[PDB]
């Protein structure tokens, strides 16, 4: 939904 994707860890 917000961030949560390969990237994100604890970020949105």
């Amino acid at each position: 939904g917000c961030c949560s994707d390969p990237r994100c860890a604890w970020r949105c």
